């Protein structure tokens, strides 16, 4: 399957899930989560742990805009 782009009006966010595979070996913090995961996604969850969040916490990946956000 394929990498998705979030089409973030103040520039597309890039989400590689290769990444991620390598980087976050504990695969349920993604995966196998309750229903109300894919409707519950917004700006909100992005900036917090649904993206920067988990960033910050883990000491790696992306926590400035320009860095997630690129036109
Ligand atoms: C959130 C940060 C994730 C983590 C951590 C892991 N996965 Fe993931 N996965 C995530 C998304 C948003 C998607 C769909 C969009 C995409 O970019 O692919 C997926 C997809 C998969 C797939 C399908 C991939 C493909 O067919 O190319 C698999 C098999 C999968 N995810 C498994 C997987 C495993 C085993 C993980 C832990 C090592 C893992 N993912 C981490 C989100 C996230
Ligand atoms: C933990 C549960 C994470 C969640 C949820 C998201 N990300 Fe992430 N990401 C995470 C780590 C530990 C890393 C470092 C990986 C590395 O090897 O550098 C990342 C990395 C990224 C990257 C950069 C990948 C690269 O090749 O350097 C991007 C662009 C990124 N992450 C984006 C991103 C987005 C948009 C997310 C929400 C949709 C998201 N991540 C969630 C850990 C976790
Ligand atoms: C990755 C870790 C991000 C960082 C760092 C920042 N943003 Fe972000 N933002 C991110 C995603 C994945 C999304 C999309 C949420 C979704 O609905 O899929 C967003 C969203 C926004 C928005 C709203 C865009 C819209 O509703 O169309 C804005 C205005 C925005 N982001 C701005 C922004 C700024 C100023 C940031 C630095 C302070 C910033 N973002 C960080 C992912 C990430
Ligand atoms: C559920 C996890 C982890 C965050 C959390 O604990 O809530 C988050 C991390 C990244 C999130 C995905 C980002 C891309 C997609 C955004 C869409 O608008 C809704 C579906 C997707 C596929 C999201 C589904 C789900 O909301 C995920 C996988």
């Amino acid at each position: 399957a394929d990498d998705i782009v979030l089409k973030a009006k103040n520039g597309d966010v890039k989400f590689p899930h290769k990444a991620h595979q390598q980087a976050v070996p504990d695969c349920k913090k993604c995966h196998e989560k309750g229903p109300g995961k894919i409707e519950g996604f917004g700006k909100e969850m992005a900036h917090g742990k649904g993206c920067k969040g988990c960033h910050e916490e883990m000491k790696k990946g992306p926590t400035k805009c320009g860095e997630c956000h690129k036109k």
